């Protein structure tokens, strides 16, 4: 159960990753438009 | 090995997302050149 | 007590990642100015 409460909880935290820091990009992208 | 295997399977997954977001860094990078 | 050191590991990468993403965009930022 653990391990694959694990997997779950790893997937979600890179998906959140991955959009913190594209937003960090979106809003240059905007910015310098 | 099990639980090993599984840390590389996992870590393979973040060196992706990373080179994914470093990407769109370099895109916006290429075009202030 | 694996399934446990395989998380500190993950974690730890996580947190690595996304700052050297952030090092690389704030970077890109100082190029703009
Ligand atoms: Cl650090
Ligand atoms: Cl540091
Ligand atoms: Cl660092
Ligand atoms: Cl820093
Ligand atoms: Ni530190
Ligand atoms: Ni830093
Ligand atoms: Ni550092």
């Amino acid at each position: 159960a653990e391990i694959e409460q694990i997997k779950k909880e790893i997937a979600y935290l890179i998906k959140k990753i991955k959009e913190e820091i594209l937003e960090e990009i979106k809003k240059i992208k905007q910015e310098i438009a």
